[PDB]
């Protein structure tokens, strides 16, 4: 019945419509995947269609990789507006053709009214990974840069803002972007890249947490540097959220030697929503600065003070991705 | 908050808990996705658990290959039974353990209530393809024996039984079951295989249906030589269904050269299931018997006639998967 796939996706890896897809790929890859129940269904600045491709061609990447075939997966409700599935799988077509890669298989089931809230999706995402060592949540080490690709907070607050029929600043819209082609040039152009990772679960705090405990030292982040956007500073303070805490769709962390930081920059501003990349911290041994314990994350206040940056609070807020 | 994960999947690969994991495979792959959305969870025979390691593995051997990686993505309901949780993720770790498949990478999101009915799961298969060139739905010929791995209609009709309180005979349950194995014997052990396939999807008439029309030729089968379980067909008469067209979790269709038909069986008695594999009939060109047409399948009855097997009707029957 519903076959717009041909219509928006059409290859012949995917118009072979057998129970699984051939790939032809070398070697050490890499692959990820994501289920998407953001509510509602379409925002500012993107859709679940748009985030369903582009945040699985970020996971992929995060591993200093090259993203290639996404599968993808529909759970639909029954009697759903058929011009919503065609306006979402349209938004993946040109996500996917956005970036590079193709939609090789799927599946597709039918749900009655009340089993499921009007559609998810599930995609999985593969691509070769492009350089050894890649980067790695564990491979954090004293005397790199934290860098980020953006503003941090914007996903998180448009989406909540919505569901709340609030509008504020014309310029408060999801990032959902891919990431592959900044991560592409940075492993192969700028080198030994530490640690690639997206704030989207809880926000740049909490990977920032993930981080820091998996690679054992603690990180450093000075709050000027970290880009919010006005709106979204006073978008925040007026629901009561913090936005480093906000997910975000279109963003990444990139840690390295120092050494390579300012080049890295400089492919940072040429990315997606890059005009406010910025070097935001450093990462220190143990009890370097100290006090501060291994897995932490302490920012340098805007008031001259210090903050511990601690693992969410709260199980999540729902249905933001 | 969820870590039963590690408790029932662990491997150095999922342990890792990157954005991707990392896999080494060579080179021609096969890839699958699926959502399960089974309603119940549980059913004699098996779980959405069960399904969801089985099915995938199964559609990934289907291109004749070896399944290696399984990643993994759960939809579920706010306050949802631990309990259930934790059974299904233990139905699918021993799953993967007893396919020699590792889950390698996951999501996990959680809804408000009335979002989604209990829990969805899909998985995403990754495997190497064993031989070239590989089983594909069109490449069924003129004088191919049409075989199966065993009894049609049985899992449809357990889960649409228990779905209305009904038990009949203990022997009607679940086949969910993993048949790479068999599939692995038969592509590098019986070889040139020309087709594989399960018939999950409207069952054996629909799947016989899309390789008669992939292939342009006719499949002719013989209903007595197509196993189905007397209670299969007493469960099937009282609630008015064509176990034909009832949906199968642990069965493969195998089609292929006459010469090489007896010994595919061999192979096929010994895989789950297995104790009624047979061959059910044989692939003809146009006009070959004649009239029939291409895309067509045409069943010799019981009772000394014919019988068009039709495609589906008939959206579906919801949620037997």
């Amino acid at each position: 019945i519903s076959d717009l796939f041909l219509r928006h996706f059409d290859n012949p890896i995917l118009g072979t419509l057998n129970d699984a897809a051939r790939l032809d790929l070398t070697g050490p890859l890499a692959m990820s995947t994501d289920s998407y129940t953001v509510d509602p269904i379409f925002f500012p600045g993107g859709d679940i269609g748009t985030l369903a491709v582009h945040g699985t061609v970020n996971d992929v990447s995060m591993l200093g990789a090259r993203p290639r075939y996404l599968s993808c997966g529909f759970i639909l409700e029954e009697g759903l507006d058929m011009d919503i599935l065609e306006r979402v799988v349209a938004s993946m077509g040109k996500a996917a053709r956005e970036a590079g890669v193709f939609i090789v298989t799927g599946d597709t089931k039918v749900v009655p009214r009340g089993a499921c809230d009007k559609m998810f999706i599930n995609t999985t995402g593969i691509g070769e990974i492009l350089v050894d060592p890649a980067p790695s949540g564990d491979r954090a080490r004293p005397g790199d840069a934290i860098l980020i690709s953006g503003s941090m907070g914007d996903h998180g607050l448009t989406i909540l803002s919505q569901r709340q029929g609030l509008n504020f600043a014309a310029d408060v819209c999801s990032d959902s972007a891919s990431l592959n082609r900044v991560v592409e040039k940075l492993v192969l152009e700028v080198g030994d890249i530490h640690v690639l990772r997206d704030p989207t679960r809880g926000g740049l705090a909490t990977t920032l947490n993930e981080i820091a405990g998996q690679s054992q030292a603690v990180c450093h982040v000075l709050e000027t540097a970290v880009p919010v956007r006005e709106s979204v500073r006073n978008g925040c303070s007026f629901l009561g959220l913090d936005p480093l805490y906000l997910a975000n769709e279109g963003k990444l962390i990139c840690i390295l030697p120092e050494e390579r930081a300012e080049a890295a920059l400089a492919v940072l501003r040429e990315g997606p929503h890059g005009e406010h990349a910025a070097r935001i911290g450093s990462v220190k041994s143990v009890g370097e600065l100290g006090a501060a314990r291994a897995g932490q994350v302490v920012m340098e206040t805007a008031l001259g003070g210090h903050r511990l940056l601690s693992m969410l609070e709260g199980e999540q807020l729902p249905r933001i991705c």
